[PDB]
């Protein structure tokens, strides 16, 4: 399994619905959702240490981990966080998230490379799921 390429997006699901149940108001819904609903995804894998760039039109967030290595991020809300990711199978890794400060919702995302060539990526929280799919450029 080989993540690396530059990712196109074909679907996408719930998105708006999980910035309203973490408590985003309507107004910065609709900028989050008309910037951010054809991501550019692009991954660079060299076994377990990653690197992903997801751009938008008004954001560039770039994430550098090893797979089992504690890492710094914000949560999709914007909270700080402590990260780790772990593969939950051969195909698909995991990213737990723990709030630097104070309490909320659980929160993770996960990647998952298809047989099929297809990647889906899922950002939870508590039990509300966005999930996006994409295609090989
Ligand atoms: C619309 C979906 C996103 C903006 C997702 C971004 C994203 C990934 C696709 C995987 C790495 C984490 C994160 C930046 C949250």
């Amino acid at each position: 399994p080989n993540f690396s390429g530059n990712w196109k997006i074909i679907r996408s699901e719930n998105f708006e619905e999980l910035l309203k149940v973490l408590g985003v108001n309507v107004m910065l819904r609709k900028i989050a959702v008309a910037a951010a609903s054809k991501p550019a995804v692009e991954i660079k894998q060299e076994g377990d240490t990653f690197y992903i760039k997801v751009s938008t039109t008004v954001r560039t967030t770039e994430i550098n981990f090893k797979v089992g290595e504690e890492f710094e991020e914000q949560t999709v809300d914007g909270r700080p966080c402590k990260s780790l990711v772990k593969w939950e199978s051969e195909n698909k890794m995991v990213c737990e998230q723990k709030l630097l400060k104070g309490e909320g919702p659980k929160t993770s995302w996960t990647l998952e490379l298809t047989n099929d060539g297809e990647l889906i990526d899922t950002m939870t929280a508590d039990d509300v799921v966005c999930t996006k799919v994409f295609v090989r450029e």
